[PDB]
Formats: structure tokens, sequence, C-alpha cells
């Protein structure tokens, strides 16, 4: 099926999947002298302090750290959203090399990785009703540069040596995502895509200006999971990012000067 090789990766999902070629794909490059400081967009609420983690998996693409959704216990509200958009997983894309990794570029710049916090509109029902919607999803992402260490990504980093191969999930309960934060929500927003198969055009984009710093440590432990399942040959899980995409009829907004 789909991934990052050279004759499976993203250059190839198309056939498999058209809408990879479609209006509102993502990633996208932020050109941050284009985006248009917009003063109507309302501070973003995030409020993760009944957040529940469940559980941490290797679905042979990423890592997902899974979330009880079944009621308003963590969620994304206000920026460009309407209504209450509830967290069901996060998960990250990262590089063979700390110059790679991002899937979103500022400026064409490439971050060493990029975390997704991947949220649904409540009044769909469930993440799969949502998925079919233009504005289904509300994904906050988050740039990953190397430098200090990110204390509240070291339960997940420490977690990782059991996860090793595909299909492989460990508990993972009282996670806190507020750990992963920057200080600053200051945001750039767009309409766009997951940005996995199966390419569905139903994301509300927002990805914070601020980066989180992580040590060199830390996200070597990344790149020590494999794509493969257990007792099949070994495949690092390193570059597992979708490149920019053409930003075509598409305008990105930004909460800040
Ligand atoms: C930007 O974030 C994303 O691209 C998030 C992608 C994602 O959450 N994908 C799922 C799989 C899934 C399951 C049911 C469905 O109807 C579809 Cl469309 C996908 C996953 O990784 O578990
Ligand atoms: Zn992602």
């Amino acid at each position: 099926h789909w991934g990052y090789g050279k004759h499976n990766g993203p250059e190839h999902w198309h056939k498999d999947f058209p809408i990879a070629k479609g209006e509102r794909q993502s990633p996208v490059d932020i050109d941050t002298h284009t985006a248009k400081y917009d003063p109507s967009l309302k501070p973003l609420s995030v409020s993760y302090d009944q957040a529940t983690s469940l559980r941490i998996l290797n679905n042979g693409h990423a890592f997902n750290v899974e979330f009880d959704d079944s009621q308003d216990k963590a969620v994304l509200k206000g920026g460009p959203l309407d209504g209450t958009y509830r967290l069901i997983q996060f998960h990250f894309h990262w590089g063979s090399l700390d110059g790679q990794g991002s899937e979103h570029t500022v400026d064409k710049k490439k971050y060493a990785a990029e975390l997704h916090l991947v949220h649904w509109n409540t009044k769909y029902g469930d993440f799969g009703k949502a998925v079919q919607q233009p504005d289904g999803l509300a994904v906050l992402g988050i740039f990953l540069k190397v430098g200090s260490a990110k204390p509240g990504l070291q339960k997940v980093v420490d977690v990782l040596d059991s996860i090793k191969t595909k299909g492989k999930s460990a508990d993972f309960t009282n996670f806190d995502p507020r750990g992963l934060l920057p200080e600053s929500l200051d945001y750039w927003t767009y309409p766009g895509s997951l940005t996995t198969p199966p390419l569905l055009e139903c994301v509300t984009w927002i990805v914070l200006k601020e980066p989180i710093s992580v040590s060199s440590e830390q996200v070597l432990k990344f790149r020590k999971l494999n794509f493969n399942g257990e007792g099949e040959p070994e495949e690092l899980m390193v570059d597992n990012w979708r490149p920019a995409q053409p930003l075509k009829n598409r305008q990105i907004k930004a909460s800040f000067k």
C-alpha cells in the first residue's frame, strides 16, 4: 500500500487517491510575507485540562497517541473555527536528518519535525462523518526545532521502545498534551486536507508561528521506529512527511502582525 519509499511515496499517491492533485491539498509553504493579517480572527481557545489519553500505536506510517473523544474533554475553539472540535489523536512527522521532517514549510524552511493535533467538529457526531465535510476537522500544527529538550515530550519518547513495529500498541494514560505547546498561540490558518491518504479535503489548518525545541536525543529516538511489522525486514521510520503542495486558489490568514 502507500508509504514514503521510492516506489510508494507521495509522488505515487495520486494513482490510488486522485484527490492528491485537488483544489485544497496540504501541506503548503507558508510565505510569511503573503499571509494576510486578519484582525477579525478571534483568539484560539485550547482547552485540554480534562484530556484523557488512552493508548499509543505504531500504525506503520507514524505513531498516534489516541484520546477519549466521547465527551467534550479536550477541545479546540475560537480562532477561525465555528463550534467545538474534539481532540481524537496526535502524531508527528520527522526526517532522517535535522534539516528536514516538517510537512508545512515557512518561507521554504523545513523544520526537523511537525506535530499534528487532530480534532473533529462535534456537529458531525463522529470522526468518520467529519472527514466527509469541508469544515469537519481542525488540525493544530506545531513545528519542532532541535535545541534544548522538551520535558513534556519525554514520556512519549520513553514508550517508543515498546511500539517499535507496525501494529504494536501500548497503554498510554495520564498524558497531558499541554506540555507540547509553545508559549505563543499566534498562528496562520488556511483550508486544506489530510496529509496522508485518503487525503480528504476536510481540514481547517491552524499552524503555530512559534516552534517548540526538542533535543537531538529526543528526535533520534523517533528515528529508531520501524515502518515494517514484527519479523519483516527492517525499514527505519524516517522521512514520513508529504512535501509542500500548490497553494492554488487559497489564502493564508495570520492572527498576528
Ligand atoms: C492532518 O491530519 C491527518 O491527515 C489525519 C489523518 C488521520 O487521522 N488518519 C487516520 C485514518 C483514517 C480513519 C478513518 C477515515 O475516514 C479517514 Cl479519512 C482516515 C489515522 O491516522 O488513524
Ligand atoms: Zn500529520
